[PDB]
């Protein structure tokens, strides 16, 4: 009855939008009650020569109809529009759509399992599973039942190959090399949630490139224990009677000389773009730096690295698409962008209510109150660089089983966590990295994602199991060997190295 | 026909509005880089006042200096796209339209009109109902078209004039309706973002056209007796029994049940209890919502938050109609359904990402103000008065509407070219937006390569099997001729008699 508890976890509390509704509903009466009779919090820590004032007392502010109603009504489209994630995600996704549906990303992951050696593919299947998070679908449909099929011909066993790439896709979610559509997405919410105390901070789209790139190999190497974790539970059936028609038909999805001729001719335009972006930033006589200073930090470059990942995705895809005739018309690629832009349906609502939640939070000053009261807590017991950040990863990997689903979680918790752990002596870029560990690790063990469906359609293609929900108990050690494998990699980024760490000058 | 070839050629000549925006900014890059490379200038902009931009005169074209031009584009892409007024205002409003629609609150309203209306009215009613079915942007097609055609075999006379009645009501009665909509803050947004080029600080609310379009819902309803003159044209002899079969009485199952009776009475109660709230705030001079430190009414946050009010007055009655009739139960159900609506704007964002990225290039390269003044010296030359000039406008946008014209797909294209020069002519963007909103809804009945042939032509064969195809448009020609002339008049009363914000002065 550990399954039942995990199922109760996700099916307990209402929608994350409904959360934001009750949040900004209760916060209204929170401000109303708390600031009706009398309340105050004595001290912050804004030490400096003016600017950030010396004054200690920052009070909760009610819903006094006069200024309150005017503020909510005037700032609604204003909150939404200026909401940090909003424009940044869309601009980036605009380019992602083309790369994905041009069959560029499709054939890119379709050719590696063909090119990689046997001993390598055993670990490459998982390693590739990690990098398929930028496409948000490829990893499930044409990689999961393909990983399982590649293990009958080029591998050992399918029911541990379905799992080989499912640990990579679901588990190695946030970990990826090039900035995904999550990097400027999560950097956005982390940004607009960190402006409750230091209202000028900007979480770049580059955020955790160093961490997440170095974290691809580390978890891919615990994908080498899949050779130790295939035999340990059990083994069984041998080819033949295991859905053979759909097995060896999964081979035409391998590659064609057209797909290769594109990859070789889309890589050309990719490396071209990549070289161009470097031109302007390299020299000290360079054109795109900070115009006054000359220091790369703070330059328009990092302010346009959302446009750059819109570029580095779109244009390689379009050249791949035209040259191999993947998609012809110039009215076709636009009718295709509209398709990808049609998928962010729920995203906007939770963004309208996150803007609204971080608004109702911010200008009622309750958000800063919660921030400092949690700051005095975590600097008490002696919670140093890795006590606070082990205690962090564990909570956002536990709440992830209830309401946690990428941004649905973060949009809720970031207004609660990030203003409070910033003051503790630990910068917010670091806690966005740590959260981008916690949401990805426990994805395997059931939240309430019903994407079991396609996965179950793969398990029945091989081992028709007696009990259903066997894959989750089977998958428990894979999310255990990943939890510890990642947390360890993070502490080498706090008591060892971290470029923007602490609210000081690291 | 001789004219169907040229109409077909109209819409399929040029590419998608986005590809239209791509080349518009691509040429604007070198339009700036050619005209401002060697030298160019334009004299005497007409300003107002003693200080500010009241003097200094000349304004020039600005090229692409690779240091600054590149920086402005790379830094400002999301900043231009977010601040883009229509994008912010539309999304907030669409949430309200979604709940009001899916709950079957608007569905059961146009479903209630054709039922509760007398047969003499039904010819004037099905067209008038046809007009108000634009706020839903779907309802008027799927059901109301073959519903009008199933009423003409029961409460009417011949069911190919009902197929035509409500169709003239929807596609023709597009932009003028009751209780605002989504095009009210949409069009007002892009028109606003076209006035940012000259007056800069101009704000076009969604309610700006509300006085106009509301009254203009009747003109198109009284010509709902001109359908009575259109059924007379080649009426035939099918007397029931013809082409529609058992799909006729199944089309009665959507009539009414006491559930939607008690539901609309209890959602209507909510609706009328909502507007009752929004009036208390603005009525008294001792009231709470005005311009805070100045006894006022306009300029107050009210008109600034009426983009929200249309989201409120739509969503809230829809919920009650969905919880009282149990059209949608769960509290996680109405939220899982708000996400379906924002999907539909898939293309809308792109064209509005490139419109933000078109009025961007256009405005800070100063070419938009150049085109503005070289056309402002044009239209005040002939003697083009308020009435005379604005007939030339209605027709051009009711002509280009057959090529790239589709709601805001052309408006995002022609607003940055028309509104700048025609404001300086002495005519404020408010009545210009009123004029464009006239012209795109006229030639919609004749084909702008309309993507909606299906629902309509599946109703003709199901009522009058036609040997030829495309006989509906030739049939529709006189129905767009008796609306073009009609509406051109109704606006010219407004321009030569009354309009609250007309002219870049103080009207």
């Amino acid at each position: 009855r550990f399954l039942r508890t995990v199922e109760w976890l996700g099916n307990m509390l209402p929608h994350p939008v409904t959360l934001f509704i009750i949040f900004i509903v209760l916060l209204l009466i929170a401000s109303a009650v708390g600031a009706y009779f009398g309340l105050s919090v004595p001290d912050p820590r804004p030490v400096g020569a003016k600017g950030r004032a010396d004054d200690g007392l920052i009070h909760v502010v009610s819903l006094l109809d006069a200024d309150g109603l005017i503020k909510i009504l005037t700032h609604t489209v204003k909150n939404f529009t200026g909401f940090a994630p909003l424009g940044t995600v869309l601009v980036s996704l605009l380019g992602v759509g083309i790369a994905e549906k041009s069959g560029l990303i499709s054939a890119l992951m379709r050719l590696l399992l063909t090119k990689s050696p046997r001993k390598l593919t055993t670990f490459m299947v998982v390693f590739t599973g990690i990098l398929s998070n930028t496409a948000s679908e490829l990893g499930y449909v044409v990689l999961i039942p393909l990983s399982a099929v590649i293990f009958h011909s080029l591998g050992r066993h399918p029911l541990a190959g379905l799992a080989a790439a499912f640990a990579g896709v679901s588990g190695g979610y946030s970990a990826n090399l090039f900035l995904g559509t999550i990097d400027p997405l999560l950097a956005g919410i982390t940004q607009q949630a960190a402006q409750i105390i230091h209202p000028d901070y900007v979480v770049g789209p580059e955020a955790n490139w160093f961490f997440m790139a170095a974290s691809t190999f580390v978890i891919a190497l615990i994908g080498y224990f899949v050779t130790e974790k295939i035999v340990e539970p059990q083994l069984g059936p041998y080819q033949s009677d295991l859905s053979q028609e759909e097995k060896d038909i999964r081979h035409s999805n391998e590659i064609t000389p057209l797909e290769y001729k594109g990859l070789i001719w889309a890589g050309v335009v990719f490396i071209a773009l990549s070289a161009l972006l470097a031109w302007s930033i390299v020299p000290a006589d360079g054109i795109l730096r900070h115009p006054e200073t000359g220091l790369v930090a703070g330059s328009p470059f990092l302010k346009s690295i959302v446009v750059f990942i819109f570029l580095l995705f779109a244009l390689p895809g379009i050249v791949y698409g035209r040259i191999t005739r993947s998609l012809r018309g110039e009215r076709e690629v636009v009718n295709a962008m509209a398709e990808s832009m049609s998928t962010l349906g729920l995203y906007l609502v939770i963004i309208f209510f996150a803007a609204q939640f971080v608004a109702f939070f911010n200008w009622t000053n309750i958000g800063q109150y919660i921030a400092v009261k949690g700051a005095v807590f975590l600097k008490e017991v002696g919670l140093a660089g890795s006590v606070l950040f082990i205690g962090f990863i564990l909570i956002c990997a536990f709440i992830n089983l209830m309401i946690g689903s990428a941004s649905a979680q973060w949009a809720v918790t970031a207004p609660i966590f990030v203003p409070m752990l910033m003051l503790a002596g630990y910068a917010p870029e670091v806690i966005q990295a740590a959260y981008r560990i916690g949401d990805s690790v426990t994805n395997i063990i059931t939240p309430m994602m019903s994407y079991f469906g396609l996965i179950m359609a793969t398990v029945m293609k091989y081992k028709k199991d007696a009990g259903v929900g066997t894959l989750i108990s089977m998958m428990l050690p894979y999310s255990a060997f990943f939890l510890i494998a990642w947390i360890a990699l993070f502490c080498i980024w706090v008591f060892v190295l971290g470029l923007p760490v602490g609210p000081g000058a690291p």
